């Protein structure tokens, strides 16, 4: 009876996955994208700089989506999460009427999640910090 919320967590959890991969690969584009921009600007050398101005306004853009997905999957977690417990409660309760193992490797994923989805903010942060130079160094 219960094995079915624990399936429906597993697939829920494999598509947070899905999406956390391609956040993260959305992200190392992003950081490419940077990374070309602050080597132009090392470099010593108007529509060139219109360009620039541009793509440093796509980037923020495409940051800006990242996060927000990112808000999405970090709301997704705590649901899955919530469910993770409630099911904790009710095999807790229904040790008066083995599978453990079951949300033992739930609890693994979801952990395994978590940890990866932080270090995903913690990049994002990263990003932030290095977009916002640039863009306080181009106002100038």
């Amino acid at each position: 009876g219960i094995e079915q919320k624990q399936n429906n967590l597993l697939r829920q959890i494999e598509a947070q996955q899905h999406l956390l991969q391609l956040t993260v690969s959305k992200i190392k584009q992003l950081q490419a994208r940077i990374l070309a921009v602050e080597r132009y600007l090392k470099d010593q050398q108007q529509p060139q700089q219109d360009k620039l101005y541009r793509e440093v306004a796509l980037i923020r853009a495409q940051l800006q989506k990242i996060e927000s997905e990112t808000l999405q999957l970090l709301h997704q977690q705590a649901e899955i999460e919530r469910e993770l417990n409630n099911q904790e409660q009710e095999i807790g309760s229904l040790k008066q009427r083995g599978i453990d193992q079951r949300q033992n490797n739930l609890k693994r994923a979801i952990e395994a999640q978590k940890h990866l989805l932080q270090l995903t903010v913690w990049g994002i942060k990263q990003l932030q910090a290095r977009i916002l130079a640039v863009e306080r160094y181009l106002k100038d």
